[PDB]
């Protein structure tokens, strides 16, 4: 079976709005969502559908943009870095599971370049 997706709401964590978290949802997630390379990253990797039975043997911290969107909308992160770390995990999962130069890896690298361009414009803490 696929594993259940990552946790996205936790009723026992404190909640806040910050400049950075707002920007992460309204600008960074939005911009990446619409990129031509985004669709394989928009929901968890469906290892059953793709016939990739080793994916969740290899990738033990799955992450995707659907889950990040949900964490942001549910105020799951207190610090912007937690969200930034989730985007990084999503990219590195793709680099760990696949091989250098793979086309799916080039698609991740392009999304990652864009993500860094938007993170450089994060508003002041
Ligand atoms: C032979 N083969 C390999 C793949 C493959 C290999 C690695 C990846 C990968 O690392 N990511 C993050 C995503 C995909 C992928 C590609 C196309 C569609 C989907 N759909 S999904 C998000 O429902 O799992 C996922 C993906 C697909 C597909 N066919």
């Amino acid at each position: 079976m696929n594993p259940p997706p990552p946790e996205t709401s936790n009723p026992n964590k404190p909640k806040r709005q910050t400049n950075q978290l707002q920007y992460l949802l309204r600008v960074v997630l939005k911009t990446l969502w619409k990129h031509q390379f985004a669709w394989p990253f928009q929901q968890p990797v469906d290892a059953v559908k793709l016939n990739l039975p080793d994916y969740y043997k290899i990738i033990k911290t799955p992450m995707d943009m659907g889950t990040i969107k949900k964490r942001l909308e549910n105020n799951y992160y207190w610090n912007a870095q937690e969200c930034i770390q989730d985007f990084n995990t999503m990219f590195t999962n793709c680099y760990i599971y696949n091989k250098p130069g793979d086309d799916i890896v080039l698609m991740a690298e392009a999304l990652e370049k864009l993500f860094l361009q938007k993170i450089n414009e994060l508003p002041t803490e």
